[PDB]
């Protein structure tokens, strides 16, 4: 009950309008490369000709691209077709293109709201699914239930920056994690111990990790209360494993970079506070 | 019953001394700081005189101290007491330093279990607590009184092998740490509170369960990368760069996973799966 046009049919694209589609709203879509929509018009979408008319389709415009730079080359050509339309980017970048493409939205008589998907296009539809929104509350709102076909709709400020800003935090988490992992896969791995024999130890390591509502409340407070777990504990440990790996034969530039931030803090004097007063250093750039 | 030496008495040690004598076990303690066995021995814990009547009081002498250095430290001037004793080492160093010191013990006739404690002072005697063991199997297998400590997690025979696990544990979490708190900080250029973004953080390591198809991955050595290509993970941490600077945060940890990227880009897996960022982490540069 409620058109929407979809620019970007890559998998995630692709994804958003079969779930848009098969919820029964009116799908209109463009792409670079038409091929990618023969399916989906098959199923019943709209292959647009140009984007003009898959922007003058619909008010409800999606946008799933590469990043800004492919928004814009699409975009710009038909930008007198902009007036009227929201403009929900879901495309991966910076909060800081986020906020100068929100204002360039606004001055071609466009809404602007960014958003950003947190499960693979697979996922896209599914309870685990969810997308974090920033911009004007009001356009959210407007649109949140057309949104929600896709996922959970997390909307977290009215800075339209803010919603990468939550995405690219949690790739944060992500991709560090994943290569610390590999890194510790490798470093038994030295000794013959299969992956999968490892692979207990590290899960259960990440299960282990129930304080940090401890440390969450620390940082919150500015207060590093000292205690069991020492800045320059945690450092000298560091120094082990930057060790150990040397010795081992693998790469040694992960962990140095670990110990070089925890001797970052230990010079600002935060040795013997808890050592979740390394995110001091961490916040500033040395 | 059957008796325990412990030298080290710092809160690790302290604990396992406490956890020992608990358990039923005769103990005696040796610290470079008398004053630290005052409240254990007036609970039955005898205070040895030398490091050597402690290293003679018990065959089983369980060490807990800063690091190797301090061992030698301790040992060398008594090492003609270390004659018929199992050393279990329970203190962190690298694996090298571990096989080093078992070479070495076994040149003054002791065995040498190596240990790796997995848990803070407060959790040693938890039965959730476990401590890796490497070494000679017929070593550990006669020595239950380390099952006083937690859990009893044999891994080999090389003493290296038990710093090894423990150091990779350790890897993990620090690594791990350092990207919670760079995550939180990025988002709390904003103003976003730490306690507003954790719900979402805690969401994300509970979404790794796919972890073991990373093993298989690794293990076969086989990177299908269709779904999600180590290229693709460049791309995004790029952008968490870029946010990072934008937002005046500290750019060290996220460009060294970035350098990891490229390295394996430029070995020719851009088209893997990010699994195969391991070939890179497997090799120095
Ligand atoms: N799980 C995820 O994959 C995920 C999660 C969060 C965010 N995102 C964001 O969503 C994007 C799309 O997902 P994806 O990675 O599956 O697909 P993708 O390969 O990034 O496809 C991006 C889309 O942008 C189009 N495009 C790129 N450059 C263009 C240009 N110069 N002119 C016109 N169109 C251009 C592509 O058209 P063609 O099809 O013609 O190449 C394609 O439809 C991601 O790149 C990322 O930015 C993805
Ligand atoms: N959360 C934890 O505390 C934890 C958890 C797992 C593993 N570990 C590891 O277990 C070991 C023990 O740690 P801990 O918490 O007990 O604190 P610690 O400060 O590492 O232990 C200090 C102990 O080592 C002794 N020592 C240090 N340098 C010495 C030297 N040069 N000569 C003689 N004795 C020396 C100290 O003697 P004095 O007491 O006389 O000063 C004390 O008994 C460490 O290797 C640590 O990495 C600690």
């Amino acid at each position: 009950n409620q058109p929407v046009t979809v620019i970007g049919l890559g998998p995630m694209g692709q994804a958003m309008a079969g779930a848009f589609l098969a919820a029964g709203h009116p799908v209109t879509v463009w792409n670079r490369t038409p091929s990618k929509a023969d399916a989906l018009v098959a199923q019943g979408a709209v292959r647009a000709a140009t984007v003009a008319e898959a922007l003058a389709a619909s008010e409800l415009v999606v946008l799933s691209l590469t990043d800004y730079d492919a928004m814009y080359a699409i975009l710009e050509p038909a930008a007198d077709a902009l007036a009227g339309r929201v403009l929900v980017n879901l495309s991966s970048d910076t909060p800081e293109r986020a906020r100068e493409a929100a204002a360039w939205a606004a001055e071609h008589g466009a809404r602007y709201l960014t958003g950003g998907v947190m499960v693979p296009p697979p996922g896209i539809g599914t309870p685990e699914a969810y997308v974090f929104y920033s911009g004007p509350r009001e356009v959210f709102e407007a649109h949140r239930a057309t949104l929600a076909v896709l996922g959970g709709t997390d909307y977290v400020g009215e800075d339209p920056g803010l919603a990468q800003l939550y995405y690219q935090a949690q790739l944060d988490i992500f991709w560090t994690t994943m290569t610390a992992y590999l890194h510790a896969t490798a470093l038994v791995g030295s000794e013959g111990v299969p992956a999968e024999e490892f692979l207990p130890y590290a899960t259960e390591m990440f299960d282990s990790m129930s304080f940090l509502e401890e440390m969450a409340e620390q940082i919150d407070a500015g207060e590093y209360p000292g205690d069991e777990d020492t800045l320059a504990m945690g450092a000298a440990g560091v120094d082990h494993i930057v060790h150990a790996s040397r010795d081992a034969g693998i790469d040694t530039a992960l962990p140095e970079a670990v110990k070089a931030l925890f001797r970052r803090a230990i010079a600002a004097g935060h040795g013997e506070d808890s050592f979740t007063s390394l995110i001091e250093v961490l916040r500033k750039p040395a």
